[PDB]
């Protein structure tokens, strides 16, 4: 019917919008990121080991600012040079075995890792990762916290005329936005089951009712933003 | 003339996207630039007159990618530690004495110069300023110089119909960029005369021919945005 087919129009707007947002937002804000990230590793590269001019980089207020938190954790042994005031290394705490670490370790480069669960604020972040050199030699990475806090504001701002909402994904299905941010950390099967994460429009039933489902993707993060509405209530408003 | 009031209206959205493109090309990139300025600055005065310090982290491969050159001139001796490779500063210099200096040092915090064409070329260069404290006491500033390239691309990038162009200068009208560069470095009347600089719509008639110029402003650099049409041709284009 061309009700029907005037609702994907319409959800696909929307979700063009938000990829836009996304990549305008989130995007520019981690290339910014990434220059100072890169920058403040070449100079702590000027004398890697001491722990004490590192430290005094890393509270230097402008990089303070800039990061959630930021810390270098050593090859030699599990400690952390770190800028986070409200949080300390708990007695197990191996930043070689990190996400951030591992990943600069292994690709000898800066990266940027999936969301993942904060060890200090619990809350999904990203990190950028640095390997640490001396002479060839690897010993450590950085990690540089970046709060994912305007997903959730892209996410709040858009409702589907009444009929539904967007929401984010990792390339694995773990929601990392949603209006009820109850939803994050969860994979998102849990509130829409029988949805593959795939590009391309799905109709699914759920409890008897019908919904529409979109989603796009986000090739440089590989996040995908979906886009659900109720399909009775949508079609009633258009 | 509603053909006339169309032309009006399709130079308008031409304006408008090119204020767009400066924002997010050029401004994101200033944006970018200026906290690794301010960044590079507070970690400089972790220890500022240790020149051997302050040389090792100019040259550092991203700091010396990132900016034409970076430069540290001392309050006390008037010396430089900077980054260039094809410049040394000779007692003939006085980095005190430079606007990107006085600003920082009037200012107390970061300033963003008017940019400029270096004469020796068409390059389009703007500084960076950041004072330099140590104990509170002022030792110094910094220059961080960047390269308008995006400025070319994005007025080469346009053209109105075939009947016209955009072209950006200064708030004092200098142009620094004109799909033809060699106007890069003069006033704007050079080459479109009678004509103010100011936010709207004017119409006039040069060599018998009329033209339709409209001006944005893009107001964190104070530049303003100019197109401008042979109006005669645009209007046998929307007829
Ligand atoms: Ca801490
Ligand atoms: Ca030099």
């Amino acid at each position: 019917g061309s009700v029907r087919e005037e609702i994907e129009s319409l959800v696909q707007d929307s979700l063009m919008e938000m990829v836009k947002g996304v990549k305008n937002t989130i995007e520019s804000d981690l290339a910014s990121k990434k220059g100072l990230a890169q920058s403040t590793t070449e100079i702590l590269q000027l004398d890697p080991t001491n722990k004490a001019f590192a430290k005094s980089v890393l509270e230097s207020p402008n990089l303070k600012g800039s990061f959630l938190a930021i810390g270098l954790g050593y090859e030699s042994d599990a400690t952390v040079v770190e800028n986070d005031d409200g949080w300390e290394p708990n007695a197990d705490y191996d930043p070689r075995k990190r996400p951030w670490y591992v990943d600069a370790k292994r690709e000898r480069k800066l990266v940027v890792t999936e969301p993942y669960v904060d060890i200090s604020t619990k809350k999904i972040i990203i990190s950028i990762g640095t390997p640490v050199y001396q002479q060839s030699n690897f010993v450590g990475a950085m990690f540089y916290d970046v709060e994912l806090t305007q997903l959730a504001q892209l996410v709040n701002s858009v409702n589907l005329f009444d009929a539904g909402y967007l929401f984010i994904t990792t390339k694995d299905g773990v929601t990392i936005a949603h209006p009820n941010a109850e939803n994050n950390g969860e994979k998102f099967s849990q509130f829409l089951p029988n949805v593959d994460l795939k590009e391309g429009t799905q109709r699914i039933e759920l409890d008897g009712k019908y919904y529409l489902v979109k989603f796009a993707q986000v090739p440089s993060e590989s996040w995908y933003i979906g886009a659900v509405v109720d399909e009775s209530i949508a079609f009633a408003m258009v």
